[PDB]
């Protein structure tokens, strides 16, 4: 079973990732699971609805009493040494937050690290049927 750890807001960095410290440990994290449009994209740059997602997750953060990680039963860091996890910010999990804002997409996911896909996939769909932002 998945369980809930704390960590402590460093600095948010994009929509999708945030540097936290973790254990004593200064990390960037990426959040499990959704593709964020990109302020800071390899090849693109600044995408459509970058600096949104990525204003969404820094207030979401930022604004919170209580940061939690949680990772999945799969490996823990990615190839750039980033922590995979669903960050949890008084509770709500910001990773689905994001999703049902249509400020991400649910990213193409196969390995171990798929506990709670359905459910972003669930919020996803809402809010496609809601055409918000990145689905208006």
């Amino acid at each position: 079973k998945l369980h809930k750890e704390p960590a402590t807001l460093i600095k948010a960095i994009d929509g999708d990732t945030v540097k936290l410290m973790y254990k004593g440990q200064p990390m960037t994290f990426r959040l499990l699971l959704v593709d964020t449009p990109e302020t800071k994209h390899p090849k693109k740059g600044v995408e459509k609805y970058g600096p949104e997602a990525s204003a969404f997750t820094k207030k979401m953060v930022e604004n919170a009493k209580k940061i939690e990680v949680e990772f999945d039963k799969g490996q823990r860091t990615d190839k750039y040494g980033r922590g995979l996890a669903y960050i949890y910010a008084d509770g709500k999990m910001v990773n689905e937050a994001l999703v049902r804002q249509g400020l991400a997409k649910v990213a193409y996911v196969y390995n171990p690290n798929n506990t709670h896909e359905q459910h972003l996939r669930k919020s996803e769909a809402q809010a496609k049927k809601e055409k918000l932002n990145i689905w208006s």
